């Protein structure tokens, strides 16, 4: 009777596992036993998180290759060009409704620091141009074997091209040969997505341990500012889900409700694994199996989106600035805003493909507006207090992140019509 | 008597004769005072044999693997199948206990002590067993490979053959043809490794030579008392392992075992006497057919499925000379690494290849999957040449009951079906 | 627009125009400029070489290794390494007589200082030999080592090429499909590359520009005759040793650089001949007329362990130190160093920064070591000084070299393709 668990449709089968993991977390960190939750339940999260991110290269090389080999370079540059036109402006967006609500929600209105060495991080921008020359991988396995997802996908892309190049050639050995090649990383690609597929049959486990653990351990630390804090980053979050996608959905046709009903398996698998780069095959999955998205499409939109387009992680950045500039007392003005909503777009661009890249542009916002973040000062206090509730921040902006991936991988695909109407309308 | 006559004698055989040879000039270079003389002009062909070792260890546990996985994968087991394989799985996974067992008791490998301390970074934390089931599922797998690590990519090749049977198994054309092309990928790189490591098992003489004669020049270390008392540890643990193992399973499944023992007497000694697990399934198989009792179909897939999967004698081999290196290095394995060397040799025995070199390529696998570097010098490989240059006598002995355990998992897979007929055993 | 053009001579104007205007960009003060604005797309196009070199080494010797029988295979390298050392041993000896005729290191104020001091680490040849092995494929493969690559390819390709001899089915059906993976692999890499010479005259501006730019004004006084004795020593090994090794073994000298000048341009640029590999494969192939089965070993192997102008270098180099801090040398002391320039050659391949280590084996067998605050580590951190503009034509040369050698054993192993060679 153990198949009826395995023959369940997953569909209203994570959001159940989510809901009974967040009430058991908050029932049981709510009575002193985060012990052991992270003793004797969080081990199986954390298998999810690498039974997930065990994938992540693989499909990237293999769905990146054999899509990218079925693709003319004029539409693949196009779709780039859209697609990071596309990023830039909802990066752009997502920091200003983070501006907005934090100055809403007035998020800090007496934080009542302590003293301490709070936490810093030293800024060190990488260069612009040397990120971007950062892209070109100087070796293509030394790529693959250190978990860098943007040169393996200037590689992959590079080697598509080449291989349909080839299969157009004459000489008969040379095509067979680019035919074989193809048809092995078709076979690598397909082997993944039906992982993928047991890894999600496997996932409501790993999502109610996450989302228990995460809520048990990080459950009480929300009270005061805290609460504020976390009340005005999922009310922005929310709110980009509901005003920037919904409407650049509805302007470009795409019905916003089935969307949505159709990425809640990509949704709540990234508001608990909290990495992008981790539920890339969920997504990739979806946006190819439940979109009918040309294989060309999703497969360069979603991977690149996985590191370029952070739009949880933007509004995050855009609020807790507000956040810490209110916690030392001198309060934000519209221009510096301004330069903020800038700094952020142009930092999202800065760390493509730096791993660990989470603090390093926080950094770079408040250089860029005056908050220097030197150790021992009060600005390094708040940080640290807001890096006390990050756990249970990482969870929403992680979703935002992978829905704007999702979101801009539907709307460039719709927009060259290589988007399955078949499997939208009902 | 030149190489090319030395490249058809016997590859065990000439691996002794080696480890002998070199047993002998170590004695007489180090009494004449040769040790600087043969730590340069005779160690670096010790040193290039483990490096031409440690080479295929990779290549193999990730195309093997994923053969195997893709030979007896769930998309195309029915019930015999699953049965048979549960069978298999967990015989081999008793067979490295017993052999884990049988090493700790007998104290294999505690006259040698060719380690330089008894510990200076190794035991210093202990891994939580949690978090070492965890480093199974790698994080990346090209990083497990290009890391070095044995656990993590079996897995991983483990999911992807099955990954490519359940494709193989799909009524599309193009993704049927692309799983079928990289399976063929897979069996080609398994190939060529096999072939790679049946050249450098023909080289193996001669490293195991330099090996020997290094340790034995420069310490004055013997490598007969204890290699004697690995032997009788490893043939005591076949011993416990067919009367146990295989007499409790019977007992279990109807079956009364010394007539199972009196039947497969055949099939036993010619194992025993031809010193191959494949070469003599001829004569396994007829003695399943007419002297056993088992319908064609039973003993007609689970025989060659056991020639290819289930090896308890390799597996045994593994659990009691892991534990050999672990006890003459100097520090001993933990619990939470006796657990990683049953699950590697487990993981491991589903792919196999019948070449010679299935033992040593197999405990290369398993002390590099443990954490033992098999670094040039380091005295892990020192060891591991000594427990290679005996592989003749464990080999003839083990290949025993690999396909004692192939008979009895055929007759229990068939005792519990009801496809074996009762006017062969009862009287 | 502009790839309407033959890139065989748009590299060459794309190089004058990019010295010229490193020139220019130095006489009037503008490094920072050009390293800041110009710079990026030199380093864009080394990066695209190098992303190559692996791929392109493991798939093309594969293939070759696994189209050709093994006595064949070993009676080739046993050519090349004859040639690789006869090479770089008459490099070292035009390095020292045009150093002698130019009376390098004639006399220099050094000036006491810290000085460039680099530990001379020098490993035994067994153990660069033992290296030779791959310990991990996938770890060689992860780590830029090619000679390990090289290694294992061999073997693999043998391996293949055995098992396609097979009366066995489901293996002759499965080492053949393998094959062409590796086959389609290697013409794709040909192929990006022919796409990234699209690009080159662009790179090989920007290179060459910040590099005459950042050294164009230091080449001045006594450390502008060591310039000239290291290019007009290379001048003449090509004219004189590569010229008469051509006419000798038949090949015509003047069609064999006429025929180059696409990866002796792009390796004069791209300093670094492990990285214009993929160049110098391709154009060896396309434009020589090799079959895979030379080009394929011979080309990584000279791009590891023949250093034709590297040794050059270090002959220039030692008698340059030599002379400059007072300790003129001998016949034998020559001699010395010709013969430990090859036996570093050799006994130095596969360690990162073998530039510097040969070169310190190459001084200490001379009696001047690399110790620092000593003269000799002052007076040869000033000719690093120019290393660039010193390195660019040497790579250049370390190019040639493999490519003359390639053409040489592949026209006495009857390989070279005779349709290519004649109009
Ligand atoms: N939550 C995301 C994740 O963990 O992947 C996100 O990741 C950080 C990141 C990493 C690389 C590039 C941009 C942003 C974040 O923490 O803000
Ligand atoms: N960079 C030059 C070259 O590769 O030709 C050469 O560098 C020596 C070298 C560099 C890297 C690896 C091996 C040897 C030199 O400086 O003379």
């Amino acid at each position: 009777l153990l198949r009826r668990y395995l023959d369940y449709p997953v569909l209203w089968k994570i959001l159940w596992g989510l809901v009974l993991g967040a009430v058991f977390g908050l029932i049981a960190g709510h009575f002193g036993y985060a012990g052991a939750v992270k003793t004797y339940i969080k081990p199986f999260g954390d298998l999810f998180v690498r039974l997930l991110k065990m994938l992540v290269m693989p499909i990237v090389l293999a769905s990146l290759v054999v899509g990218a080999a079925s693709i003319s370079p004029a539409r693949l540059g196009r779709v780039g060009v859209k697609i990071v036109v596309y990023y830039l402006a909802t990066s752009a967006m997502a920091v200003f409704f983070g501006l907005i609500v934090g100055r809403l929600f007035n998020v800090g209105a007496n934080v009542n620091l302590g003293s301490g060495t709070g936490k810093a991080i030293e800024a060190q921008p990488p260069s612009l141009v040397q990120t971007l020359l950062n892209i070109v991988p100087t070796n293509p396995f030394a790529s693959l074997a250190k978990g860098e997802v943007l040169p393996v996908i200037f590689f992959a892309i590079i080697l598509g091209i080449a291989i349909t190049y080839l299969m157009n050639r004459n000489e008969e050995r040379v095509r067979k040969s680019a035919e074989t090649l193809l048809r092995v990383f078709d076979g690598l690609a397909e082997a993944m997505y039906l992982i993928v597929g047991g890894v999600m049959q496997y996932a409501p486990i790993g999502v109610f341990a996450l989302i228990a653990y995460v809520m048990a351990e990080q459950g009480v630390r929300v009270v005061g500012p805290l609460a504020k804090v976390v009340g005005a980053v999922y009310t922005g979050l929310f709110l980009q889900i509901v005003i920037t996608y919904f409407i650049l959905l509805k302007v470009f046709g795409i019905d916003p409700i089935k969307f949505i009903r159709k990425a809640k398996d990509a949704m709540i698998t990234a508001f608990v694994t909290r990495s992008s780069s981790g539920t890339l095959p969920v997504t990739m999955r979806v946006a190819e199996e439940e979109m009918g998205v040309d294989k060309g499409i999703f497969s360069f939109t979603l991977p690149l989106g996985a590191t370029i387009n952070m739009d949880g992680t933007a509004l995050y950045q855009g609020v807790t600035v507000l956040f810490v500039a209110n916690a030392i007392g001198h309060p934000l003005t519209l221009g510096q805003q301004l330069v903020v909503v800038l700094t952020a777009v142009l930092a999202s661009i800065g760390t493509a493909g730096v791993p660990g890249a989470g603090a390093i542009m926080l950094a770079m916002v408040l250089q860029s507006v005056g908050l220097d973040l030197t150790p021992g000062s009060p600005v390094a206090l708040a940080y640290a207090m807001i890096l006390g509730i990050d756990a249970i921040l990482d969870m929403g902006r992680t979703m935002v992140n992978v829905t704007g991936d999702l979101a801009g991988t539907v709307i460039v695909a719709k927009t060259e019509k290589e988007l399955d109407e078949s499997k939208w309308i009902s």
